């Protein structure tokens, strides 16, 4: 009954019988068993070879994430947010929101599924905050000097602030009972309702070549125009996009056809419910027979081809449907579920690299699940103050965590609680490193409270340097006291 | 014989018996027992309401020191300076010295004359070095750049740092004795010297409604004029300022009159010297009977009343005196006797948070007396600066503090001595928190004196940034190694 | 057999007997035994003049350096590299780069020479590494905004951080083998050839009379108009360049007669080997007699009065012969003999002070020896800024360190492994300051690799503060974890 930390102290040729009757460490969910294959697949002289390999699907798995929801998973939340006739901040604040935000809260769901991996979720949702806060909006103000805009910056670092310390007090008591899971859902409704209500109150105040171009990721103009590195970029990430083309229908608001393709997408209208019934709970559900006559894959495809049928006699491939919004909302879900499966990889990943190495949970959130998972925004923002519109980038850093760590936390323990038939979800303290991170966090939040409008809300290079410095100095500390230089 | 430290740790029956025994908590002034009141005068149940309600009790005695140090006491040191006909710079550097930095050196005063508190003093005027070298002379600069003044940056960081490494090996050595402190007060002394000196050389090279109107404090056309949170602290210090207007007579030099008014100092001429008799020592002289026959109290108000007819009767209601300037001097005196009081108050309260909680008297005087001592010059540098004048502010920010340290020790130290007929004044060490205070004002001082000349003297906002980012991590480490996180 | 860091815990009586028997400490080269002249040469009354001259020794003994490497070594370098027919940037990265670094690399190679005192060589290499990419660099922005060059910059700093993380790899493992020190010198081979290529590529895409001014050290109209400090400075060292001038021959490319001073030359051409035969090995083989017939000073001197008197008479006193650039190179050689011989001072100075305080050969090397080794480096960069061309300063000081680090490790663990008969030199660990003091270069160097591409190369004040903060941060920590207030 031993703890498979324990894995490492044991002969070399006994590591098979620890890892395969081991109930310690068997994944909560996934596809591939990192632990049976690191120990005991590959030879154990080449123990290097396995973790290589590892980090370098951790990282394609990240650029999966992104490329997932940026391309096919927001575009298809607009489309709904949209079809419902709402304003822009609303939208920007609820659905564009989620969208911007859905690998960090994936991650936290699939985190808090799990006693053994609870750490990594609070450890990637305090990293992400102290990361965002300092070298995303300094780096920023470095490219650019602004005008920052006042009430957006004092609203969200006062509602960011009351959020990290709620958790800083759960995080103590060693508690989240589902009474704390829903004040942080209300508190994330009282934040959309004053965003609303001040933005208001201060305004008044032939077929088969159009499938084959649809299957098609990849145009030779741009690509013939772009430099290497972006055509490698292209090149990585073709697969990517294929299944996620080949996968995912996706409606587009500006377009003046809305990207109806109707080959393309009456055939997604088999393809997408076999692919919700294989990801969801990694097909257990899928494989799971009733009654013992009609499979239930066979009989999903067989609706599905039925359906596609129907919808293919009954419209002309010119003009869409009255209804293919309902082709927003199928797309939806089955990038959701596609992002699950990504999270669930990389949460397993993370997990068994903490069992080799004797690692603990929140070092590993806060480095590599905290930048795999910012990646993303730090692109986007980077790319819009370059562009131009410094403003719109510094509002929307500091309007992400809160969607971030409130939904995440909420969610993610409400749904724990749920399937478990507990009463709370424990969270066991991992040494004395998840306050050195809370204090981090708190100092930073701190500083750019002060010095925002001290300098006026005119920002320039020296409060980004001076940010920087910071963070690359709390990266210095973590990695000295993990690694027991210097112990607490 | 128990320290009281120990009080926590008894059956919540016994703490009253332990409180009202035990001596080693019985302090041995002010007015209000804060440690019985905390224990069982409220029941155990809300202890929380007892210590919100001490601390809101803090904030209003600040307040108090400030009001009473800004309004009453300088100008009266400045009516008593122009009185005898000096110079600027010699006055500046004396007089209104001695005005603008009454609150740090009272505390000083107080909390050296009691070897449970004396950590308490060399905590707040190193903790009060430190905070006005980063934030204020940082957050001068991020308001508004300015070409610095050489001459008096350079004379006032080198004496300043004198100072400061002498304090250190009186820390060192563990005592200050009395020709320690005649050596700090004989520096003082040719720190004026030398700047007359050099500012010398490098410039030759009906009664009742006047009675009513006197007493009134409050102006109707500036109020109704300001905004809603000037409005606030408006009725918040009124209280204060009637009992001040009432109780204490202001001689100012630019009027006309010089603020003469007959009624109401011709009645102060009764009420200022019951205060005198009622404040000093907390009143054991005052109620102290002499002879058994003449009672203390009513001799000095029959003497009060009798010269303050016979001044009444002897001048008229248009025209000063020729000798008011003793209005003045006894201003002064009663000035002084409540900035006393106030500073006992703060240091009686500040030792009991210390007992209960189980803190230490450097971290205590580090943050709360520093702050609250503080937040006068803060506020007079900052609206200095905002106001088009920031080379005087950034002047004043240097030249406060080597008055405070020298003075501060120098007079508290020699008084203590001088009443408890001892030898020396034990330094006793609180743990090594001392040391990173030490040793966080020291790499100030040097950051300021490297930067400062290489930057040409000429100051923005960069400087002042990188000052306030090192003082948010300072505060957090200590708080870190207090609470236990960090130990050393 | 008692380790002499135990000579401070013995009766005052028998330090004498201790330091006299003892060979734990009997330093093996120089010429002053530091260690019998502290304990018992001064009575132990007055141990801390000893150790105030000793310090006093130190700073001139720097001086020394710096006079002899800017004055006489480099230019003489530079006479052999322009008599090669190099071109400038080859010329700039081998011969010159020599001349600049001449005290770190001797410093390393003394210290890596005894086991006892490898520890002062590392912390000397990496203390430097991080002063020099701090305050000068940071200085260098702060006197002067400018933009800097791109492709040196990356060039340069890519090949610092691989060899400083290869020295890392060292220490971890313990040990450096000759293979290592032979993979130090390959890298530097690379680096000078991918300067060349990348330049290349980017390019084409009465004789008393003259005698007693030749020995004169000062000039009068200088002196009569520089001020007092730089009258200080030349009369501090007029005895260090008298016996320079005196005893090392200068061949300088700019002039028309390239200094060529017949009677000096002629008599140095006497005077130098036998500084030679002096100082090689401190003496040892200089007085060593072979066969017991002809004694060596007396042999060199013979034939070096013998070869003067022939090149006086076969030369005339207007033009130089046809060979002087052999001057050039004996005087290279006899300015190499003068800096080993400082260097073999200050580095038995250094170890005589840790054996005294019980201090460690790391901090020890991370400042005293970085400082004094850095203070060139330092004057002539800030010069080379004020004068209006800080892109050189700027390029200069990032080219100095790859070379310094390189071929000091690579030569200094080379010849000991050489002259020890080894296959290793033995880095034992000084506790865990070391990690700390490798921590802070390595983020020093991450913070200048992504801020200043990221500034546009556009470098100002702000850049240049941060860094400064951060060096005074990092020297406090360092000084409060050897005195034991922070123990890891």
């Amino acid at each position: 009954m031993a703890d498979c930390r324990a894995v490492c102290s044991l002969n070399t040729s006994d590591r098979c019988d620890f890892v395969k009757r081991n109930p310690d460490c068997h994944s909560e969910g996934g596809y591939l068993d990192y632990l049976k294959g690191i120990f005991c697949y590959f030879p154990p002289n080449l123990l290097p070879l396995a973790i290589t390999l590892y980090v370098f699907w951790l990282l394609y798995l990240f650029l999966i994430l992104g490329v997932t929801a940026a391309k096919f998973f927001c575009p298809n939340l607009s489309a709904i947010s949209t079809s419902l006739k709402l304003s822009h901040n609303v939208a920007g604040v609820t659905f564009l929101a989620f969208g911007n935000g859905a690998p960090d809260i994936f991650s936290a769901l699939v985190a808090f599924s799990d006693p053994r991996t609870a750490g990594l979720a609070i450890g990637a949702l305090f990293g992400a905050g102290v990361l965002v806060t300092t070298v995303v909006a300094g780096g920023i103000t470095i490219l650019r000097p602004f005008m920052a805009a006042s009430r957006p910056f004092l609203r969200d670092i006062t509602f960011y602030m009351v959020a990290v310390f709620l958790t800083f007090t759960a995080l103590y008591l060693g508690r989240i009972t589902l009474v704390w899971a829903l004040g942080y859902l209300g508190l994330y409704v009282f934040y959309v309702v004053t965003v609303i209500i001040c933005t208001w109150v201060y305004q008044r105040q032939t077929t088969g070549q159009i499938l084959l171009q649809a299957l098609n990721p990849l145009d030779y103009r741009k690509w013939r125009t772009q430099s290497i590195s972006c055509k490698l970029l292209k090149v990585a990430k073709l697969p990517v996009e294929f299944l996620l083309l080949l996968t995912v229908p996706v409606v587009d608001p500006d377009k003046d056809d809305r990207n109806w393709k109707r080959p393309l997408n009456c055939l997604q209208l088999v393809i997408s419910p076999l692919v919700l019934v294989l990801t969801l709970q990694s097909g257990v559900y899928g494989i799971y027979e009733i009654g013992g006559l009609l499979p239930v894959w066979a009989v999903v495809v067989i609706v599905g081809t039925a359906l596609a049928s129907v919808t293919f006699f009954a419209t002309s491939n010119s003009e869409p449907p009255r209804l293919h919004w309902l082709f927003a909302f199928l797309g939806f879900l089955t990038s959701a579920l596609w992002i699950n499966a990504a999270a669930t990889e990389v949460v397993n990943i993370l997990r068994s690299l903490g069992v080799v190495f004797r690692l603990s949970n929140t070092v590993l959130g806060l480095t590599l699940l905290a930048w795999g998972n910012s990646i993303g925004d730090a692109f986007s923002d980077f790319t819009l103050a370059r562009q131009g519109y410094p403003r719109m980038a510094f509002s929307a850093c500091f309007g992400g965590i809160i969607f971030n760590i409130l939904v995440g936390v909420g969610l993610g323990c409400l749904l724990q609680i749920v399937r478990s038939h507990a009463s709370e979800v424990k969270l066991e303290p991992d040494g004395l490193l998840v306050w050195v991170l809370a204090s981090a966090l708190g100092l930073s939040l701190v500083f750019s409270l002060v010095s925002v409008p001290l300098q006026c809300f005119q920002l320039s290079k020296a409060y980004g340097l001076c940010l920087l410095l910071f963070y690359i100095c709390f990266i210095v500390v973590v990695l000295l006291t993990e690694f027991g230089v210097i112990h607490l």
